[PDB]
């Protein structure tokens, strides 16, 4: 059973890592690039980019622990804990050469620690559409002159009493459509068909709970990153952000400058949070070109 | 028929104001004091203060339009629109003399415009536990290093797609309990009985919707108040705020200083957002004394 259609010439498989069964989709030949998805989605967000990359690279796109078809983590949901699973997974496929990394949203939270702790293992890096967990996240507004703010859901998801699961259980499809479209500029790409696919996956009770545990570990991740960030990233880095409704805008690059010696940033106009889907052509081009250097 | 028990010597009644049937509880004799409740509650939050106040004043406690047993507004939920109903209701009972006003939470939003526009009508003013809608509300954080922030619900409630109603329907009691306790220092004062009563009231479909329409109009209220605030308040004013978990702290007085010429403030240590219930005795004393001098 596959929750999402595997692109032609790719394989859907599993790898046990530190006692946790991770799902991934793999294809292509050459140096390894790992694509890491974010909240509300799965490996599938990369399905348009993967075939193009596979012409030049071995491409792997894992489901985050607890999400998609991956088992929940056995340690915890903090960035440093989850990063161990992903680092080891990647190294199974690339034990003797560095690999490339592309991450979106909370995929960033869950990879940053393994990047900074294993810089030699990372050839090139692309981060898009999410803050690295640090003190900056405490400066985002709860509410804006336009209406709901970008990250009020941080509090909603982090709240005690399993507030989010209790309210959202049984209404996953409704909530995800609102969440996704409210963070989008090009909302039309989110057909009812596509939303059905994503909603069915995160409606798995352990997946719905896992989703929110990432936010419940967010403050811990911030504390972890305060130590780790004492060493800057040395490898070539690119940031992408949407310049349209729901996007991070200039924040993405500006924060990254504090973390990386070598960074170039792009803000994509008319695109919100969901770059791979809202703005596939320019995003795919930017990523392929950067990794192909 | 009554959603809440009426105190001895008070009457539950209704008055039509601009085609809208308002519910209120009234008792006592002497000059008028109007007490205006806020979100999650009804006239009943004042039930302990009312009998004491009724020794010196005529006391009226209306249900906000759409909430408790009051009909929804026929105009709209913005502060300036709602305030008309409350102003006219007060005038029905105090036509020939200024009246006092005490407001809590969104009761502030729904009274400020009529206060600033009809100052000759307001003898003394007491505001507690909520910002007057202005640009300051855009500074509150979406998330904190301790978990959920104070006002992330501004975005949750203001969201379209009837996000709040859809998620909370069928879980009204569960949500209200979490919301109250997340903004409380003293949770023990909220018995299952009391929570039952409040949950039953705001769970009425038109009341659940009404609750959130106040927030969907919040930005409009801010825009309205930016014009109204060009005229400073001249009547004697007192602010109260909780100094404990869930409270507004020093913000209440500091904001009010920008609005009122003659203001004194108190922060109550060990008290959260729900002053009339969490800290009934000291709040009652402070209000009664302020209004009695």
């Amino acid at each position: 059973a596959e929750e999402f259609p595997v692109p032609n010439g790719f394989e859907s498989a599993y790898r046990e890592v530190d006692g946790v069964k991770l799902h991934y989709v793999k294809g292509g030949q050459g140096p390894l690039v790992m694509l890491v998805h974010g909240f509300g989605q799965t490996w599938y967000e990369w399905h348009q980019l993967m075939p193009e990359l596979a012409k030049r690279f071995t491409v792997i796109a894992p489901d985050l622990p607890g999400l998609g078809q991956s088992e929940p983590p056995k340690t915890g949901y903090s960035g440093e804990q989850v990063a161990v699973y992903l680092h080891k997974l990647a190294r199974q496929f690339s034990p003797d050469r560095p690999f490339d990394l592309v991450a979106h949203d909370i995929g960033i939270w869950n990879t940053y620690p393994m990047v900074v702790k294993n810089q030699a293992d990372i050839a090139r890096l692309v981060y898009m559409e999410a803050p690295i967990p640090d003190a900056r996240i405490y400066r985002f507004p709860a509410f804006t002159a336009q209406g709901e703010s970008l990250v009020w859901h941080f509090s909603f998801f982090a709240a005690d009493d399993r507030l989010a699961e209790t309210l959202i259980a049984g209404k996953e499809r409704f909530f995800l459509e609102h969440f996704i479209k409210s963070h989008a500029s090009n909302t039309e790409v989110f057909s009812e068909r596509l939303l059905d696919l994503y909603a069915r996956s995160y409606a798995k009770p352990h997946s719905l709970n896992a989703s929110f545990e990432y936010y419940r570990a967010l403050n811990e991740s911030v504390r972890q990153n305060a130590e780790l960030a004492k060493t800057r990233l040395q490898m070539p880095t690119m940031t992408l952000a949407g310049g349209g409704h729901g996007g991070m805008g200039t924040f993405q690059l500006e924060q990254m400058k504090a973390y990386a010696e070598d960074v170039e940033g792009h803000v994509l106009p008319g695109c919100g949070h969901w770059l791979p889907e809202e703005c596939a052509a320019p995003m795919n081009r930017l990523v392929i070109d950067f990794l192909s250097r």
